[PDB]
């Protein structure tokens, strides 16, 4: 009925939480052309290049999976 | 400040709202391995293949841009 999340965890949109979820909500804001908060931008600017690259590349493969689901539907 | 979004709009996690934002939050839930609600699943299964392909391909361009920014940092 509600799925795994009733709402975003407190502080996420302000840059607090696990780095993968912070980068995912940053991706969500970019997908929807919404400006992120200052805390979120600070978090984005402070993540190590390596771990962020890994996280975003995995996001890329998640999108690829969604596209395959759409094609196969 | 706190960015253009203090919280997700009402109903979005339950599948209500513009299709781009609904697919963006589905992407977020996939990125973070969180199960979507039945309403979101219904939206996902009901969206036109063409329109969803276009939206998700644009998301792929957004992730490419984020990766570009990380590489530039």
């Amino acid at each position: 009925p509600f799925g795994g999340l009733k709402r975003l965890p407190a502080g996420l949109l302000l840059g607090h939480g696990p780095i993968r979820m912070v980068l995912a909500i940053l991706a969500f804001l970019r997908f929807t052309a919404i400006k992120p908060s200052l805390g979120l931008i600070n978090r984005w600017g402070s993540v190590g290049k390596k771990e962020a690259m890994e996280i975003i590349k995995k996001f890329k493969k998640d999108l690829a999976a969604m596209l395959r689901i759409i094609n196969a539907r």
